[PDB]
């Protein structure tokens, strides 16, 4: 391996947004990555609609991983996950949904998935720090590799969703995972919250509190 070969290697991996020309490649990869099936509309939307943050990692120009997400108003969360954020956050409050994350199997366990997730966080910080208060996604309950990846990155299991998915026509369970950011938190009734509060304030010395 020449020094010239070493220098070249440094520009080989890069990141870019998806485009419409990507659709056929993205379909092939997704067919490998996920045992579920996405409709044609999904591929067209993720590649072409600017509302999505669709980010590819490439090696020698070829896509080797992607993360696809949507930053959207809290009201757009689907009903099964409607309880992710407290409803007294501002009407302008947003969340980020991860539609998809995948890395070609050959390239796994080199940090690509991690960098894609980090890039989405960086994009949120750049674009929507004022309003985005959670990141959420779904996995198959059987997907230990994904579960571990998310749990080790501080996402927490939020809901159990029975028969959420179809693999070759056979229904399979899912989980919702959530990471709160920028002060996001789940809904509480006031009465429940005040009960919880006693544990939170316990650390305060009685002497420090006016009485
Ligand atoms: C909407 C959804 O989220 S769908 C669910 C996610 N997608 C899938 O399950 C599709 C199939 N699976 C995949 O595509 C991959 O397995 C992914 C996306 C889950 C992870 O992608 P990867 O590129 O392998 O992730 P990454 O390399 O960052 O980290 C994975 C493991 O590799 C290890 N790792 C990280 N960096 C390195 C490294 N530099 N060298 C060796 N190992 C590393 C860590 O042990 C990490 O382990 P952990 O998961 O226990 O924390």
């Amino acid at each position: 391996m020449t020094e010239e070969e070493r220098s070249s290697a440094l520009s080989e991996v890069s990141l870019r947004l998806l485009c419409h020309d990507d659709i056929d490649t993205v379909k092939h990869l997704c067919g490998d990555w996920f045992p579920i099936e996405y409709p044609d509309s999904w591929y067209r939307d993720i590649t072409s609609n600017k509302k999505f943050f669709s980010l590819a990692a490439t090696y020698r120009g070829a896509i080797v991983g992607m993360i696809v997400a949507e930053i959207k108003n809290r009201t757009k969360i689907h009903k099964e996950d409607g309880d992710i954020l407290a409803s007294n956050f501002s009407v302008d409050t947003q969340v980020a949904y991860i539609l998809s994350l995948g890395v070609v199997k050959e390239f796994r366990k080199h940090g690509i998935g991690s960098l894609l997730l980090e890039s989405l966080k960086d994009h949120i910080s750049t674009t929507a720090q004022d309003h985005c208060k959670a990141i959420y996604l779904h996995v198959l309950t059987t997907n230990n590799t994904a579960i571990n990846f998310y749990e080790n990155r501080d996402f927490k299991q939020h809901h159990y969703l029975p028969y959420y998915y179809s693999i070759r026509g056979v229904l399979k369970d899912g989980f919702t995972y959530v990471l709160y950011i920028n002060g996001g938190h789940p809904p509480w009734t006031i009465l429940d919250y005040i009960q919880h509060l006693g544990s939170a304030l316990a650390s305060l010395s009685p002497c420090s509190i006016p009485h």
